[PDB]
């Protein structure tokens, strides 16, 4: 699924990421496009073997199983297939984790080179939320 920028804005408050870890919703909207143009179906293989999965592009070195990144975790107990679903359950409840885990988002490398300190907001604009 492509989501519209609203329509993602929308699903991602329902499921209760605004203001998550004092994250605002327009961060994990950045965040979401530049991540995944907003695809749930998106996959980007990096350098060390591991792969990326979904809207949030949520790595399997440590988040999620696709069976092909050794030595790596699954610390989200999800198949990283999962995180494809039109359905975005799956990877808000994993990113609510991997924003926990002590660098907030810097985690989300496009987060920090191209959301943070910007004005995130915009992208929640003209949004009925
Ligand atoms: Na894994």
């Amino acid at each position: 699924k492509v989501f519209g920028r609203c329509e993602l804005a929308a699903a991602m408050k329902r499921h209760g990421l605004d203001n998550y870890r004092g994250y605002s919703l327009g961060n994990w909207v950045c965040a979401a496009k530049f991540e995944s143009n907003f695809n749930t179906q998106a996959t980007n293989r990096n350098t060390d073997g591991s792969t990326d999965y979904g809207i949030l592009q949520i790595n399997s070195r440590w988040w999620c199983n696709d069976g092909r990144t050794p030595g790596s975790r699954n610390l989200c107990n999800i198949p990283c297939s999962a995180l494809l679903s039109s359905d975005i359950t799956a990877s808000v409840n994993c990113a609510k984790k991997i924003v926990s885990d002590g660098n907030g988002m810097n985690a989300w490398v496009a987060w920090r080179n191209r959301c943070k300190g910007t004005d995130v907001q915009a992208w929640i604009r003209g949004c009925r939320l």
